[PDB]
């Protein structure tokens, strides 16, 4: 997350941190019990189960938070109509702990809804995004912190333009970002949750896709539109 501030778990519940062996892979969101809901482009490179640890509550990537839980992966669903700009970038993780229970609820551990069908905020809202990707493009490492910021919506007319993203973005992805420009998700933020709070309530919107750089004129970062894949997500959840 580009500019922005820090944060702590109790802020965005819900986020969690998918590692891979130990090293860090990408976000997720919590969307109940037993399930976390990421980008396929995180692990289509490694589509192997037993090589992820996800965790829940957790506020630092390289050191413990007092109350976070550790997962195994039971089950790895990936989108079967991916490529990737990135299309159907939408991942399913089954989530059971070395003693077989999912998440608990806590202070620092909660679910987040998804929203009504095909129903998204208008243009110009404001949505907050959440991550531990890096604070610039030419840092080497990551935050041991975790960051969160708030973005813009950007309609489907605008980024469209050719001097924006093109035909690269589809009906299907959402563009956000900062009337300045300074403020972004990049490397690192990717599968988290674009969160914003529609109809009075706080809804994941979408899921950190893709995007051309972070922070830069006219190149927004690009979400999975969540209410574009509720079949899909309520199908194989069951
Ligand atoms: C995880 C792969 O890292 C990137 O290369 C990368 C680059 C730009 C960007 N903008 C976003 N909203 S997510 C994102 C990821």
């Amino acid at each position: 997350i580009i500019g922005g501030e820090f944060t702590t778990i109790e802020n965005q519940p819900w986020f969690a941190a998918i590692y891979r062996r130990v090293t860090y892979v990408c976000g997720g969101s919590l969307i109940s019990p037993c399930w976390v809901i990421s980008a396929t482009h995180c692990f289509i490179d490694y589509p192997k189960k037993e090589d992820y640890i996800v965790y829940l509550g957790r506020s630092r990537l390289n050191s413990n938070t007092q109350g976070e839980m550790k997962f195994e992966v039971e089950n790895l669903i990936l989108h079967k109509d991916y490529s990737a700009a990135h299309h159907n970038d939408i991942a399913l993780l089954k989530i059971r702990s070395k003693e077989g229970r999912c998440a608990q609820p806590s202070r620092t551990i909660q679910t987040i809804a998804l929203p009504s069908m095909y129903n998204d905020p208008q243009f110009g809202t404001s949505c907050e995004i959440t991550g531990f990707g890096k604070e610039q493009s030419t840092d080497y490492l990551y935050p041991e912190q975790l960051k969160m910021t708030v973005v813009k919506l950007i309609s489907h007319r605008e980024c469209q333009q050719p001097h924006y993203y093109g035909s690269e973005v589809t009906t299907k992805m959402l563009c956000a970002a900062d009337p300045q420009w300074k403020t972004d998700s990049c490397q690192g933020d990717s599968g988290g949750p674009l969160v914003c709070s529609l109809q009075g309530r706080m809804t994941l919107t979408g899921i950190v896709s893709w995007g051309r750089g972070c922070a830069l004129k006219d190149k927004p970062g690009v979400y999975t539109r969540v209410s574009h894949f509720l079949p899909w997500i309520r199908s194989h959840t069951k």
